[PDB]
Parts: C-alpha cells; sequence; structure tokens
C-alpha cells in the first residue's frame, strides 16, 4: 500500500529539534505606533513620525528547560519582538531582567550545561550551578538578583523587556550615540498558565501594551562614568541602585500592543528566526563581545534547527579607543572591584526599597537552594558568599545548616 | 577567534528532534535469566537453557506528551527492552495495557494529533479526543479502560508490559504457533516522580524483576476462537472478562531484573533504536496489519531523528486462509459487535473484581472530562455511551450536566 507508507512517512518526520535556549514559549501580534519626538537623536524611518504604525509579530519564552516543560519555575523570561517596517525586519530580543550573568561569550556553554538537567539522571542538579557561580564571581550580581521574588513573579503581560546591550544611532551627518531601549509593561509590577493567562486576555478583548523608553549616553562620556557600559553583566542606573552611581535619563518613544495570537502556532511561531543581527537603516551594533558573538550564533543555530536537512561613523579620541580596547584584554575575563559592589548595594538596598521580608524570602530561598548540594560545595558557597556582605553570607549558612 | 566560533558552533548543534510518540523516558541496564523448560514449543537459542543469561537495555516512558512534561498525568506507559543474544539483538517494544486504541494503521496519525496539544494555542484539548471517540467506536474499550484507575496508578516500577501483538515460533520440522508474551511486574499491582523513583530504587541496592510468561495458540484453532486474535485493539482473556470467552493459559520462561541506571543518558538512552523488525532466528511476524505497518515505520522515523542530518513454514487448511484474509478487506475498518461488546462486559464486570467506588471513580473521571467540550460533542458522546450501556451513559450524563 504505498497511499499507507506516504502517509506513514509524512507523519515521521513532522518534529524538528527545539532552539538551544528558550525552547518553551507563546506568541502573538500587535502593532507598534510613536507617540514621541525623537528626529533630534535618531534617522531610523520606522520612529521618524509621530502617529506612524508598524505591524509586529511577539515571541515569549522561558530560559531553561525543554519545550514541554512548565513556566512557573524560577527562570528568566525572554520576549523577543519582529518588526517589518518599510527597510526590512528590525528585531527586539529581549530579557526581563537588567543585566545578564557573564560577560565573556566563551564561558556561554558551560553556564548553560550548569542550568540544564543532570547529563546522567536527567533530574535537577542545584549542585552544578553554585559550582558555575563559585568559579565565576561575575555572576554574583544575577544569582542575588534571581533568588529574591523577581525570579518568580512575572507572567508574559506583567514582564518588562530589556535589550541589555548597546547600540549606535547614526545621524546623517556621521554623528552617533550609545542607545539602550526597553519596554515598560502597562499591566504589571499546570505548565502553561502564562500561556493560558496570556491567550484569555487575548480572547477578552483585552489588548496589552508597552511603553518603549531609551537611554542616551555621549560617546566621550562614557569612558569618565563610574562602571563599563559595554559590560553586559551591570545595569544602566534608572534610579535604585547603587546610589553613588549617577542615574542616566530616560525618553519616551512609543508604545507597543498586542491584538491576535496566532492561528497555527508551530508554522507561525515555533518556526520563527530572531538575530540580533537582523537590523536597519540608522542602526549599528556596538563593540560588546557578547553582542558580537551573538551576531554570528544566531543565524548558525538556525542553519541547524531550521536547515534544509530537519554613513561612516566619525573618529574619536585617544581616551575613547584606550577605554574601548578594555574588551579585548587578558583581565577581561577575571572579576575587578564592581563584580562585588554589585550585589553588595543591591543587598544594601533592598530593605529600604521592599522592606525586610523581601530581604528574608532571598534569604530563604538561597538557603533552600544551598541545601541539596554536598558540604564541601556548601563551604564554598558560604566563603564567595562573604565576600558580598558578611551579614548575607552568615545568615545564609546559619539557616541552612539547619535544614540538612 | 576561530576558537570561540568553534566552540559556539559545536555548541549549536547539540540537540536533536525527539520520537513522534513516547518522547520522555528513562533507562536502565539489566540481564534476562531462563528458568523454566520452554523446548517443546521454542527454538529460540536466548531461552534455550534453565540459567542461561542475557545482557540487557530498557527504556520506559510516557505517551502523547513532550520530552520536558511531566510522569503523573493520565496516560499509557512504555516499556522497551533490547536484548544482546548470540544471534544479535532482539527487541521487545511492550505496553503497560494489554490492548491498543485502534486496529487499522491508517488511522494512527489522527489518533496521535487526536492525543496532541491544541494546534493553533498549544494548549490542552478534550475537544479532538472525544471528536475521535466518537468517530471511531473501536477505541471506545481503551477509552473506558483508561479513564479507570488504571489510567493513573503505575510507575516505572509498578507497571506491567505486554507486546500486544502475535508473533509466531517456528521449530526447526517447519511447525509453528501463534504466541504472546509479557512481564508481571515483581513489585507492583514534580515531573519526574517515576523517573526519580526509579533511579533512587536502583540507587539503594534494590535490583527490580519481572517474570515473563507465554501464552500458545494454535493455528488450527484460532478460527474456531471467539474474538479475533489478529486485531490488537482486543486482549486474550486471562481470567477477568469477558465471562463467556475462554481463558487462554500460560507458561513461565524467565525473569528479568535491573541493576544499573546510564552513565551519559542522551548518548546511552535517548539515542536507542528500538523496532519490533529487530528478530533473531526462531520469530517471525504475524498477519497483524498494524505490525506490518510498525515494521516499517520505525527504521524510516529513526532515519530522520537519528539520521546523518540532525526454515519454511507449513501451509495450513483452506479455514485457515479464509480467516486470515479478513484483515484485508472493507469491512476491517467497520466496527463490528465484538467493538461494543468487550467495553461492556468491561463495565459490567468492574462492580465485581475491586468494588463499586471503582465504577464511581471511572463515572467522575470520564464526566470531568466531557465537562469541558461543546454542547453538540456532549450530545454526540452520550449517544455513543449509551450504545455500550445505558445505565453508563445515564449516569455521565447526569454527572456532566451539574458541571457545566
Ligand atoms: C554569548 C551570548 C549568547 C549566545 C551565544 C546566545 C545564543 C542563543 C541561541 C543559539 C538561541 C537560539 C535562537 C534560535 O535558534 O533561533 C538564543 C535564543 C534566545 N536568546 Fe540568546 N544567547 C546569548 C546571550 C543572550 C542575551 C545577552 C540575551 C538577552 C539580552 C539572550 C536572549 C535570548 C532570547 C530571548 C532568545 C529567544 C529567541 C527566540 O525566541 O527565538 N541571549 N540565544
Ligand atoms: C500503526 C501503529 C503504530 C505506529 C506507526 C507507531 C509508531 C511509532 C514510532 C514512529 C515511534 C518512534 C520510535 C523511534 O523514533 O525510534 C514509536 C515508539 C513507540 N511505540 Fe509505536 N506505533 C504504533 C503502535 C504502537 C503499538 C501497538 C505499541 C505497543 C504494543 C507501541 C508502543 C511504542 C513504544 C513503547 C514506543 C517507545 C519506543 C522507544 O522508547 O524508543 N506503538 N511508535
Amino acid at each position: 500500500d504505498p497511499r499507507l507508507l506516504d502517509i506513514l512517512s509524512r507523519f515521521n518526520r513532522e518534529k524538528i529539534p527545539e532552539r538551544a535556549v528558550h525552547a518553551r514559549g507563546a506568541g502573538a501580534y500587535g502593532e507598534f505606533e510613536v507617540t514621541h519626538d525623537v528626529s533630534d537623536i535618531c534617522d531610523i524611518d520606522m520612529l521618524l513620525g509621530i502617529g506612524k504604525k508598524t505591524p509586529c509579530a511577539v515571541r515569549f519564552s522561558t530560559t531553561a528547560l525543554e519545550r514541554g516543560s512548565a513556566e512557573s519555575v524560577r527562570d528568566v523570561k525572554g520576549m523577543a519582538i519582529k518588526l517589518f517596517t518599510g527597510d526590512g525586519e528590525w528585531d527586539w530580543v529581549c530579557l526581563n531582567i537588567p543585566m545578564f550573568f557573564i560577560r565573556d561569550p566563551s564561558k556561554f556553554p558551560d553556564l548553560v550545561h550548569a542550568q540544564r538537567p543532570d547529563p546522567a539522571t536527567n533530574l535537577a542538579n542545584p549542585a552544578a550551578w553554585w559550582e558555575f557561580v563559585c568559579n565565576n564571581h561575575e555572576s554574583l550580581h544575577m544569582a542575588v538578583f534571581l533568588f529574591t521574588d523577581f525570579g518568580t513573579m512575572f507572567d508574559y503581560r506583567s514582564m518588562s523587556g530589556y535589550v541589555s546591550h548597546a547600540y549606535k544611532w547614526v545621524m546623517p551627518d556621521g554623528t552617533w550615540k550609545y542607545v539602550h531601549w526597553f519596554l515598560a509593561s502597562d499591566q504589571g509590577p499546570d505548565s502553561e498558565s502564562a500561556t493560558r493567562d496570556l491567550y484569555q486576555s487575548l480572547e477578552r478583548g483585552e489588548c496589552p501594551s508597552w511603553t518603549v523608553k531609551v537611554q542616551v549616553i555621549d560617546p566621550e562620556d562614557a569612558p569618565r562614568l563610574a562602571f563599563n557600559i559595554l559590560d553586559v553583566s551591570k545595569h544602566w542606573n534608572l534610579g535604585n541602585y547603587p546610589p553613588d552611581i549617577p542615574v542616566i535619563p530616560e525618553r519616551c518613544v512609543g508604545k507597543l500592543t498586542l491584538k491576535k495570537g496566532p492561528e497555527n502556532y508551530f508554522e507561525e511561531i515555533e518556526k520563527l528566526a530572531f538575530s540580533p543581527s537582523h537590523l536597519v537603516h540608522g542602526v549599528e551594533p556596538s563593540e560588546d563581545p557578547m553582542l558580537q558573538a551573538r551576531l554570528f550564533a544566531y543565524p548558525d543555530a538556525q542553519e541547524h534547527r531550521l536547515g534544509p536537512q530537519f554613513v561612516p561613523l566619525q573618529k574619536q579620541s585617544r581616551e575613547h579607543a584606550e577605554w574601548v580596547s578594555q574588551v579585548t584584554s587578558s583581565s577581561w575575563s577575571q572579576p575587578n572591584e564592581t563584580d562585588y559592589k554589585f550585589p553588595r548595594e543591591l543587598w544594601a538596598a533592598l530593605p529600604r526599597l521592599r522592606g525586610e521580608e523581601f530581604q528574608n524570602r532571598l534569604v530563604v530561598n538561597m538557603a533552600e537552594s544551598v541545601s541539596q548540594i554536598p558540604e564541601d560545595l556548601r563551604q564554598k558557597v558560604y566563603k564567595t558568599l562573604a565576600l558580598v556582605a558578611e551579614d548575607l553570607a552568615s545568615r545564609v549558612e546559619s539557616l541552612t545548616e539547619e535544614m540538612v
């Protein structure tokens, strides 16, 4: 029966590899509308003209587990926006946390493997995560951030989105500035709770919206700042912490609102291809090493997952060149004082911004995680934590030793 | 940096497609030991000689969801055993339920799609399952069976395994018989509860064991039985139901016991390839259409999932030929009286083997599912259920109409 063989052969070739990271996700469609004037810093045609409208497609996701896993676990959430303009698609691959774990792109597979299930039993492994954290001290900021309530608080509608990098916005005269934009949720602070919530909201006629803002830094003032704006593991301070770092102001650009979901999930959402290399006229990448790695990695990954196999910029001074040359040196992969300064200030500022219960919950979550690892790794964890704050390490250890 | 590009390229090509069905699973190693004499019905070298021992490899799994999904959901569980004998690998691809949903292999993709998430929202869909059941009346037996406690009762250690087909065991003189073997659990009746249970049991020195039994049917007595032994949607009665069908006796063969888990899950368990076409000397397939489809489907599926792309039998009488010719006819895909007889007898015998609470639980489980489908499909479900038993349909409808 050739017909039965044809049916079975077509059925046998349906599934394709899932994404290396952010495998589980959901999609929707909407539009972007320009509401403010940014013509003095921008020349992108999509953002020129108040009331201009551009169609878009969005894909929300989780981070570390597989396609069928849960969405209410402690993790980072992603939001990838594809915009169809008059010059081509322009992609915004964003995260819901202002910073990232590492700053050296060569450490990415180790971080991903440390966040993946046990290589032998396919079960959860906190030990790999804590060993990675104790070996890499630039992940301390993100680790302290993720064990607060922020790691288990957002769904797809209440989460925000940060591009986390620096880009260059070039004017027609050859000048440019360092920029960083993000989206602020208008409606925010079972393995499919977030997916169900988003689709029910879209069904009941309520259209979620986001506010888009941009922060601008002059190239000649970047070398004189108190932190490296090319270091993706740090964040541009907007008013919370650290107190001694001046605030970088923001302007408003437009608004993004979502209307209608997918009709075929696999064809329209799963097989979508995003990449930071998708740019338009007026925007170029910065000198971030991780951005340079991402400019290559995404098309290469899509060649395997979706493959057939199944204006000259102006020149700056010598100070800018010296400041930029730091990203390619032996010391770039070694910790500095800021790697301990950022989590320390976050810990010190938690009680004032949220209260003592927030801090206590962070301590409890850290201890519950650390209670499942061997004793020597526990001692290493306490020693590493004492570098951020003595009180934090003391409390975490005193509360962990009563739970083993 | 060629080194960074090499690292990222190697990382980008790690994941491969998952299996079309039974994507989530666990593995272990053990051995099979022959304890009884079957030399009068068997010529397979693996089963000749008491005390003979053969290495083994097992892969347990769930049925309908993806790799990262849960294992405590209502589903069918599989157990695939690979044996390394002196003539080659011999595979036993088994299920934990004595029968299967359908009887015509051409309906397999529709059943699989009806059991898969919603094609547009990627959420659960009972409506597709109930529409499929109402369109195909040979799945009523399995549907009634699966909504009892048996659908949410077993883990990987307490579950049993049935090959569910008929095979031919050929003697050196050219004679043969129809056989059907199975494994009886010696120790039985969060998305990784069964996996964790199995690995913890293997970590404490307790080795799970299974008992292997065989049922033998003479070729000349098969045409005169009350049920088609070539129909995979029916089961060989061992003493429970139906009362009016005589019991087919069983003999003992050996025992299978498991010792050691995997060292690398992805390389040793995930990339394992099973197929009913893996046979040895002394065993040949029967005339089952679904078995014939499975003999082709599995290597074809493995060509895509794991591909480089990322003794003459004796002749029987005319009665046997006439009885065998039924599997290739227009009436094979249409329901008969037995498709309603089997679920009716199971329902009628449920009060006698487990009690009335078992029956009530089945009714409640059915109605919770039927409460989530539109009204016309509900009416169709009640009409279809009334063909098995009027009381069952009446109770299910009276309980469902109070929950919508
Ligand atoms: C060296 C650093 C990184 C590498 C090599 C990397 C690599 C990848 C790869 C290979 C994918 C799969 C995309 C596909 O197959 O289409 C992916 C997805 C994704 N990554 Fe990155 N990543 C890095 C860091 C980051 C950063 C800094 C962010 C956010 C600021 C991020 C956010 C995301 C998101 C949101 C997705 C989901 C895209 C989608 O839904 O298709 N990753 N990443
Ligand atoms: C026309 C009928 C059927 C077809 C076409 C079919 C097809 C498949 C396919 C394509 C796979 C994936 C295997 C691989 O990619 O290596 C699979 C796996 C499996 N099937 Fe079937 N199936 C059918 C009926 C059955 C029956 C009757 C049983 C049990 C009696 C069964 C039990 C299993 C099990 C346990 C696995 C897991 C194998 C593993 O762990 O690798 N299926 N099936």
